[PDB]
């Protein structure tokens, strides 16, 4: 599924991401835009044998099990395929753990390259939240 910008913002605010750990809703919507362009089925294989899954591109090396990532851990205790659902619940709950893993939102490279330090409030424009 491909979320409209405000549609995703609503879904995220609904799952408690607005201001979570000090990160405004805009930060999350912006991370989502550049990590997967709001596509829940988005996937990117990495050169280290891992794969990034879903709307927030969660990595299989440490966060979910896809059965084909060497020395992989499953800290979020879920199959990576669960991160490809139209329901973002799984991704959000896993994301909540990642953002508290000692690097803030820096865990998402796209957020770091395209959202950090910017006027992220613009990603929430036009949304009746």
């Amino acid at each position: 599924k491909v979320f409209g910008r405000c549609e995703l913002a609503a879904a995220m605010k609904r799952h408690g991401l607005d201001n979570y750990r000090g990160y405004s809703l805009g930060n999350w919507v912006c991370a989502a835009k550049f990590e997967s362009n709001f596509n829940t089925q988005a996937t990117n294989r990495n050169t280290d044998g891992s794969t990034d899954y879903g709307i927030l591109q969660i990595n299989s090396r440490w966060w979910c099990n896809d059965g084909r990532t060497p020395g992989s851990r499953n800290l979020c205790n879920i199959p990576c395929s669960a991160l490809l659902s139209s329901d973002i619940t799984a991704s959000v709950n896993c994301a909540k753990k990642i953002v508290s893993d000692g690097n803030g939102m820096n865990a998402w490279v796209a957020w770091r390259n395209r959202c950090k330090g910017t006027d992220v409030q613009a990603w929430i424009r036009g949304c009746r939240l």
